[PDB]
């Protein structure tokens, strides 16, 4: 084992900063990306506290499909990241750099990617110690014969420099269950059983009109609780929107994918946050994002969804390292064996933790996330920790998995009911994590939690998440409801088939729209209701440390009630949100 270039774990997570080259300025000489960040500039913008945990990923986008493109880009730019110098400290600090090496199953036809050899790949990694690790993504849709074969190569490459090879796909197609073997491509399976400590492997949540979402999400968390991989994340994708052909928020009527610009820009702010939880609360470590124009930002300034939302989750998971493997195996009450291609994919799940088969999210945290691994793989090494004897390893043909009401019933006598209320919960420790689990539907969900005999009510709107941690002097929180107005998008349409007919906003018309009317005369969403009931409470609590997006939450109003020792705290916002509350149980 040669040293590895960086550490990813729960203590040191991983947020990938995406790059993408602009094809059409590099056949006019120059070398830019699409929404005109630059290397340096987007390196500088990473606030400090950040850098040890972020890595710029390189991505070929559109450069011309020939030999030669794309390692003229990737070496102009590792270039840039080798030669920088801080200039606080005078300092040559080389930027950390992934670069994306296989996309789109490498076809010709399709990326620039496809001449770039394993050899210039090893060479990179030799000249340059700032290249961390090498990224495949989105091979799903269109799975080359020789896929396996190559992940195989570039796990190996990846692992003799001590970097790391990083593969985002999802289980369209049986990708996950073929790319472990099942077809009997076992390339990939046999460099795992070598290299699988250079291995980070993720799910691409992109093509979501095929509802994968919570079958990949289980296999990653598997693969990785067996031994099957480094640590696993998720690049989750606003383009979800124009796949599942939604349009103006919570309008009636379907467009199909007739609106590609303007549905990647309409997922709500903190919807991301959302599915972020799904990675974190399962020990999920790497995070990625699609479009970058709305997700990070543009012209090296951050958008509002990544200062507002992405930027505060990600600190979070650095301030409160994710579960670690021992931990979430201790956890673990059921483990699945076999192929969800066979039994339904996203249906699974639909009804037993999911409220229906297209959706990133879930409506329960009862069973949080239950880990599966493909038939092709051997449960030998999850059996040889001493953390996985508690365990039910079952295979998904077990009559406990026959139906939805069999499901339910097997995982609800192992994975006891701990709170009430038709929302999204999960603990963790001392840590209620909790948020409503409606897609595009304007609905308000309520829970009871408890922290032992305190108990908390809340009220939610769509598109908002919060964390409650008891402390020892009362009651930390953090809330996340930001979601700015996407209308004007949608202006000149009043139904479903006259917004089909919009003209088309375009690649170029979305980037404009984002520095035009995101970055600045940002149309911010209405301040919308937050309830948190407290009972058992002593006395009227004390709120401390109050912050949040600036200009964009009422102060809270607290109403204490003495005879029933409870407190009604109103919270009128849309934004992050932090605060403490004081207090001392009745
Ligand atoms: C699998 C799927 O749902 N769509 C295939 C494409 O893969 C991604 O799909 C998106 C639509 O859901 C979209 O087309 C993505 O590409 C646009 O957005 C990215 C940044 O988010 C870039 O700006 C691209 O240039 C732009 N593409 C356009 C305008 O066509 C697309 O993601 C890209 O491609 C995949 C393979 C992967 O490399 C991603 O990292 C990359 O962002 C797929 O590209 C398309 C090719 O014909 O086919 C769809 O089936």
């Amino acid at each position: 084992e040669v040293d590895k270039r960086r550490e990813i774990n729960n203590e040191h997570p991983l947020l990938m900063m995406p790059l993408y080259a602009n094809g059409e300025e590099f056949n006019q000489g120059k070398y830019t990306f699409w929404g005109g960040d630059t290397l340096t500039g987007k390196w500088e913008n990473i606030p400090d506290d950040l850098k040890p945990y972020t890595v710029i990923q390189l991505h070929p986008d559109d450069l011309p499909k020939r030999d030669g493109a794309a390692r003229d880009f990737y070496e102009h730019m590792l270039e840039e990241a080798a030669k920088y110098v801080n200039p606080k400290t005078g300092k040559n600090e080389p930027i950390p750099v992934i670069l994306t090496v296989y996309t789109a199953g490498n076809m010709p036809y399709y990326t620039s990617a496809h001449w770039l050899s394993t050899s210039w790949i090893d060479k990179m990694y030799q000249k340059y110690p700032n290249l961390h690790g090498i990224f495949s993504t989105a091979s799903y849709w269109i799975w080359a014969n020789d896929i396996e074969n190559k992940a195989a190569d570039y796990l190996k490459v990846s692992a003799k420099n001590g970097g790391y090879f990083i593969w985002a796909e999802q289980n369209v197609g049986s990708a996950i269950e073929k790319a472990f073997g099942k077809n009997g491509k076992i390339a990939f399976q046999k460099s795992v059983d070598k290299y699988w400590k250079n291995l980070i492997f993720m799910f691409k949540n992109t093509p979501a009109a095929e509802g994968n979402d919570s079958t990949t999400e289980s296999y990653m968390k598997g693969l990785w609780l067996s031994n099957h991989t480094y640590q696993w994340g998720g690049l989750m994708d606003t383009w979800k929107w124009y796949e599942t052909g939604k349009w103006k928020l919570f309008a009636s009527g379907n467009i199909g994918k007739s609106q590609g610009d303007r549905q990647w820009l309409t997922e709500p702010e903190s919807m991301l946050g959302e599915e972020a939880l799904g990675v974190y609360l399962n020990g999920g470590v790497v995070y990625n994002f699609e479009h970058p124009a709305y997700t990070y930002g543009v012209n090296n300034k951050e958008s509002l969804l990544f200062s507002e939302v992405i930027k505060e989750f990600f600190r979070y998971v650095i301030a409160h390292p994710a579960p670690s493997k021992e931990k979430v195996l201790e956890d673990t009450k059921v483990f699945i064996h076999g192929d969800y291609s066979n039994k339904g994919n996203g249906k699974f799940f639909v009804n037993v933790n999911t409220d229906r088969e297209q959706t990133p999210l879930y409506m329960t945290g009862r069973y949080n996330v239950i880990p599966a691994i493909p038939g092709v793989l051997k449960t030998d090494k999850l059996k040889e920790s001493v953390s996985s004897s508690r365990i039910q390893i079952k295979e998904i043909t077990s009559p406990e998995f026959s139906s939805t009401q069999a499901r339910k019933e097997y995982l609800n006598k192992l994975y006891p009911m701990n709170y009430e209320g038709d929302i999204f919960a999960q603990k963790l420790d001392n840590r209620w994590f909790v948020y409503n689990y409606k897609v595009n539907e304007n609905v308000k969900q309520t829970g009871k939690l408890k922290f032992n005999s305190l108990e908390m009510n809340v009220e939610f709107e769509p598109h908002t998440y919060g964390i409650f941690e008891r402390i020892s002097n009362g009651l930390k929180v953090n809330l996340n409801n930001f979601r700015t107005n996407k209308d004007s998008l949608w202006s000149n349409a009043q139904d479903a088939n006259q917004a089909k007919k919009l003209p088309q906003l375009t690649k170029k018309g979305a980037i404009k729209w984002i520095e035009e009317h995101y970055i600045k005369d940002t149309q911010f969403g209405e301040k919308r209701v937050t309830k948190i009931v407290l009972r058992g409470i002593d006395k009227l609590p004390t709120i401390h440390s109050l912050s949040g997006t600036n200009n964009s939450y009422d102060q809270p109003s607290l109403n204490f009630d003495q005879k029933n020792h409870m407190v009604t705290i109103t919270i009128n916002s849309n934004g992050n949100l932090e605060f403490e509350l004081h207090f001392l149980e009745h």
